[PDB]
């Protein structure tokens, strides 16, 4: 499959790890009206791979939209001539933008390939979450890889990409502890390998839009 | 031992087994503000009913009754009865379902032959047994052993499927009237019955 893409980055603003809800949370506002970004319809939740999603990163905003979808709205509005943004309560002027847009490959690949998590993947659902807390290490890491295959179906599902070839994944991940939502849950820093193709900057996992699970090849 | 108890319950609204589902999270979560639950909230025959236990749980029953009123008659049962292992046998049933399968046990349980089961599904029980005598301050110096007709029934809960059980159950302990045992006690799971 090929993927076309669109990053925009604001350089001269920096902000802390994870004001990536505060990041997305400026933009549900002035933008409540078209919801991509968002991600609500009827009051309620809309159950697919959001293709706005929100991140900060080294350590600057950065806004992913993915497909003719997503950079289409991207463009609509122009988002990319921005005027000031606001994060609790502060404003930060938005002086200098660079915008990043081309297609590359998404797909099964039959050469092995390695990513690395700019943030937390937060793995685990409510169920899962428990599971993990009750096995020991052998095990912890089989269930991971179990999830990470799980992630990577999820995505590619809603992105009308249906993989007829087998994945395999090795990682090297170790916990690391994530505040959301008021709660305690947990999240991996680390490295995997993959017969799979990522296009960059895209999350998998949990709460992606916010930031979470950012990928990038090395 | 003697344990004080009480009862409130509120027999004119009957409830849809779906508004019975959001009812729970924030009178529950009310309740959450390594311990077994003195105030449970269950659903029975169902219309409303609140269990409190101890000087703890009575006196959050009386002095905030007020505070929780939802969406004109009142019965209130309250006394001291035993809590302990009996030289009699007693039977008992699930008025509510029986979540005896945490997320590792619910893996065992899915793995076995069904004579495997059956005396699995009775170290839990004894195990439940042992978690809440200790945390309600009775020590247990006896062995207790126990007999079980169960029947396991499908568990929506927290907007997934989970699974549980019905039936009865025989123990030579003493369970006063309508006190859960199992998982999420204080949310309505596992209330027991004497019969």
């Amino acid at each position: 499959m090929d993927l076309e893409y669109m990053h925009i980055s604001y350089p001269n603003i920096l902000l802390n790890m994870r004001d990536g809800s505060k990041l997305r949370g400026y933009f549900a506002k002035k933008y409540i009206d078209e919801e991509i970004v968002h991600n609500h319809r009827d009051n309620a939740f809309v159950y697919k791979y959001p293709q706005i999603q929100f991140k900060i990163i080294d350590r600057s905003p950065l806004i992913i939209g993915i497909g003719s979808l997503g950079i289409n709205f991207l463009e609509s509005k122009r988002i990319f001539f921005e005027k000031e943004l606001i994060i609790s309560n502060d404003t930060n002027d938005i002086t200098e933008v660079n915008v990043h847009k081309d297609m590359d490959h998404f797909g099964t690949t039959d050469k092995i390939l390695k990513y690395q998590f700019k943030t937390p993947w937060m793995a685990l659902n409510a169920k899962n979450s428990e599971i993990y807390k009750n096995s020991d290490e052998i095990d912890r890491e089989e269930f991971l890889k179990r999830v990470l295959i799980g992630n990577i179906l999820s995505m590619s599902k809603s992105l009308g990409y249906t993989i007829e070839e087998k994945l395999k994944v090795k990682i090297n991940l170790k916990e690391v502890p994530v505040k959301f939502k008021n709660q305690n849950m947990v999240g991996f820093r680390g490295e995997f390998y993959i017969n799979f193709d990522i296009p960059q900057y895209l999350g998998i996992g949990r709460n992606v839009s916010r930031g979470f699970g950012t990928v990038v090849k090395v």
